[PDB]
């Protein structure tokens, strides 16, 4: 055929166009081969519905130029002229331009400057489905911009998968517009994976098994390229001659991605092993048989350790299904995945939005310099994680970026450079020009790591490699900072501002390190900084889960000149206690640096704020046994807890231990005026210290609704035994609750009291919390034995209502 097929994205684009022209925001979904990149943004352009500019967000620098470029071939221009593009380290825009493909937070920089975006009318947020925490942070900030004054600027969201519906729970009011093409059924097997054999011949035997009963090539999904490499070769030995072995990697021989998607030759059959780009963002054509091991490799953010991995997780069923929907793109097809059916089943429904397991950070900075207070105010498909976001506060704290809740005046100039909040503070903290473009080295390495096996921070930096060059004068420009003399010897106090934390010293053993915030950190036992005892290393690889991670990049330091450079660091800590394990006095003063001790030291003659607070450390090593708990204090204590039970409505002050523990500054050491000894800490009223917890008011109420004695018909005052878990309960002889018809209550009537009814002698006759079944039932029973142990007393045969004897 001469005239090409009109891509399904045409039949699709009125309906666009209507929408377009309805509402605010519009989502579309079609397949990624369909053209939605390729052709559709230049019909928008040429729509007269559409005024000014068009921005095309795409989630990597590899898509973002092969839309541009492509897109200029269809206008028979190339680009940077009508079509243009903007990268992190590359700019192509003309007068000309009106359609922009922008990438690597590029987005976010233009939002960031121009908030209400003049000139641009419709902007474009493609492979949506990747749902990346850029396009993520561009959809929020965007959404805001439409709620200002830019009520005309419109937004097209791109997915390439067919249904996206919590974005519709979170856009109602957005018209969907689907195109969609043939869709063949795929058969699903399932075929778990033996413990017995790695997994590079368990696949490779599964997969050989695929193509020795099953016609047709064959798309095999891997979490990355090193399974890849490994899976080829053992499927090499176990495969016939016809079958043509096709890796699919970024990183590949330009005309081998070709080999892996276009069609195998006549008369043979390709496998294509792929990572997860195979799954939506790339076609891989003359499939009909996919294998999926169901396993991704992510990154994951730990807040414990500040320190961002990739670990390997099952995949969820909705990229399952996805996968399994490339052996259906020809005719009908078969997928096997190399699970068991039954985890496929309890696999997540859905993908985890890289929102949910990253650093935040980046996402705080930017959310604070577009002035928003709380991300909650924003608009998120999935809103940010507190514990990761309080992470993220913590880091700025630590940076200096934060002043209450807003950026600091160091903070501002952070967000402007746009840069890792780390490396940003990193180059703002530098006092010179010389200071400034060893910043700027530094951190355009960390940025893009030297891709050999070299630990040394120091040797990448007298490298003198042209793309960090360039990255160096591009924020040198940022920070408005020109012509200084980068120098070594001033990179440690800037590396020991910005990964204080990520300071490391060697512990017993070399290359063994424990870093700052109390982590484990690796070096080879070969290497040449592990002949070193002090280091500072920003970049860490976390093997997973546990604590414990390898040295990637670091700069050894003489730990004196870098406490002498930067008095901050250190801090001091002093302990008295007694061990009793040898019947000794122990008082230390500790310096510091994080969880690193750099230096203990006898604990010379202490001001007296100094030695209360060395006590309450040593209280914090013992634990409170050290203190004089009476039963008041400790009834206390239980009312106080059960009083955030009962009474929940009111402030009631945590007094688990780990809290006092913690508060030991506010709570006990008030009253440790004139406590010049150990000894004097038995002497400490430790009940009216957790009283002073409580206003005048909560005082009342605690002595009010949660009585330490209830007064009984009788006069008598008898005392409430309180307790963590069990029912506040009274003991009190049978004969002094006469009178009473209704079972005493505490907490604002809440609660009843569990009533220990005792004969004259102090014996437990019944234990009952609802009185009044007892007078009724087992009371005609407990009478009569009281005739007869105790025929001088009068046993009523009406209780609950004859008269008490007033002992008052």
């Amino acid at each position: 055929a001469m005239a090409m097929s009109s891509l399904p994205v045409a039949a699709v684009l009125p309906e666009l166009l209507t929408a377009l022209d309805c509402a605010p925001q519009v989502l579309l979904s079609a397949p990624t081969g369909a053209g939605k990149s390729t052709w559709l943004p230049l019909q928008l352009l040429a729509h007269p519905g559409i005024n000014g500019k068009i921005i095309l967000l795409e989630p990597r620098r590899l898509a973002a130029r092969n839309v541009a470029q492509r897109l200029a071939e269809l206008l028979n221009e190339k680009p940077g002229d009508t079509v243009g593009y903007r990268m992190r380290a590359q700019n192509c825009v003309g007068p000309n331009t009106r359609l922009e493909v922008v990438t690597e937070g590029v987005l976010t920089r233009m939002i960031q400057r121009d908030p209400e975006l003049s000139g641009v009318g419709l902007v474009i947020l493609d492979e949506f489905h990747e749902r990346s925490l850029q396009a993520d942070l561009a959809l929020a900030l965007l959404l805001d911009v439409q709620q200002g004054l830019r009520d005309d600027l419109k937004l097209l969201i791109m997915s390439a998968t067919l249904d996206n519906d919590r974005l519709q729970q979170m856009l109602p009011e957005a018209p969907v517009v689907i195109s969609e093409g043939r869709s063949f059924p795929v058969e699903r097997r399932y075929l778990p994976l033996p413990a017995h054999q790695r997994f590079d011949d368990a696949v490779a035997v599964a997969t050989a098994e695929m193509l020795r009963q099953e016609s047709g090539s064959l798309l095999l999904f891997l979490p990355g390229v090193g399974e890849i490499q490994r899976v080829q070769e053992q499927l090499a030995s176990r495969i016939g001659s016809d079958v043509l072995l096709c890796p699919l990697y970024g990183a590949l021989s330009l005309n081998d991605q070709r080999k892996a998607i276009l069609p195998a030759p006549q008369g043979m059959r390709k496998v294509v092993l792929a990572t997860n780009i195979a799954e939506t963002s790339l076609t891989i054509e003359g499939i009909r048989l996919v294998v999926d091991c169901a396993q991704e490799r992510v990154a994951r953010f730990d807040p414990r350790t500040g320190l961002t991995r990739l670990i390997t997780q099952r995949v969820s069923q909705a990229s399952m299904t996805q996968r399994a929907g490339r052996a259906g793109r020809l005719e009908p097809g078969i997928s096997l995945h190399l699970i068991a059916k039954e985890q496929a089943e309890r696999a997540a429904a859905q993908s985890e939005p890289e929102i949910l397991q990253s650093d935040l950070s980046g996402l705080l900075m930017e959310l604070l310099q577009w002035g928003c207070s709380d991300p909650a105010q924003m608009s998120w498909l999935d809103q940010p994680p507190v514990v990761n976001l309080l992470a993220a506060k913590r880091l700025l704290q630590m940076l200096g970026a934060l002043e209450g809740e807003r950026l600091s005046a160091q903070g501002q100039k952070m967000a402007a450079l746009g840069n890792d909040p780390r490396l940003a503070a990193m180059l703002v903290s530098a006092k010179n020009d010389d200071e400034a473009a060893t910043a700027a080295k530094i951190a355009a390495i960390l940025e893009e790591p030297p891709r050999m096996g070299n630990s040394d921070l120091g040797v990448a930096f007298s490298r003198n490699q042209p793309a960090w060059q360039q990255r160096s004068q591009q924020l040198l420009k940022r920070l408005n900072v020109r012509g200084g003399e980068a120098d070594s010897s001033l990179i440690a106090p800037l590396l020991a501002g910005a990964f204080a934390d990520r300071i490391a010293r060697r512990r017993g053993q070399d290359g063994r390190y424990q870093l700052a915030n109390g982590m484990g950190a690796m070096l080879d036992a070969n290497d040449a900084l592990s002949r070193h005892e002090w280091l500072i290393a920003p970049l860490l690889l976390q093997g997973s889960a546990s604590p414990d991670a390898r040295i990637l990049l670091a700069l050894l330091v003489d730990i004196d000149e870098l406490v002498q450079r930067c008095p901050q660091l250190v801090q001091q800590s002093d302990t008295v206690e007694w061990d009793d394990a040898q019947g000794t006095l122990k008082a230390w003063r500790r310096l510091q640096i994080g969880q690193l001790t750099v230096k203990v030291q006898p604990l010379a003659k202490p001001s007296e704020d100094e030695l209360h607070q060395a006590m309450l450390n040593g209280i914090r090593d013992k634990g409170l046994s050290v203190l004089n708990w009476t039963a008041e204090a400790e009834q206390l204590r239980l009312r106080l807890l059960c009083a955030a039970k009962w009474l929940p409505e009111y402030d009631w002050p945590a007094v688990d231990d780990e809290s006092l523990l913690a508060a030991l500054e506010t709570w006990l050491l008030p009253h440790m005026t004139g406590v010049h000894s150990l000894r004097g800490l038995k002497s400490l009223d430790i009940y009216q210290a957790l009283r002073g917890l409580l206003d005048w008011g909560m005082q009342q109420r605690l002595d009010s609704e949660l009585p330490a004695h209830y007064t009984v018909p009788t006069g008598s005052r008898i005392a409430i035994r309180y307790h963590e878990d069990n029912p506040p309960a009274l003991a009190v002889r049978m004969q002094e609750m006469f009178g009473e018809a209704t079972n005493p209550t505490i907490a604002q009537g809440r609660v009843p009291l569990v009533l220990e009814l005792l004969s004259p002698a102090q014996r437990p006759l019944q234990i009952t919390r609802d009185l009044s079944d007892f007078w009724k039932g087992a009371y005609r029973e407990v009478q009569k034995e009281m005739k007869g142990r105790y025929p001088k007393h009068v046993w009523p045969d009406d209780p609950a209502n004859t008269a008490p004897t007033r002992r008052t």
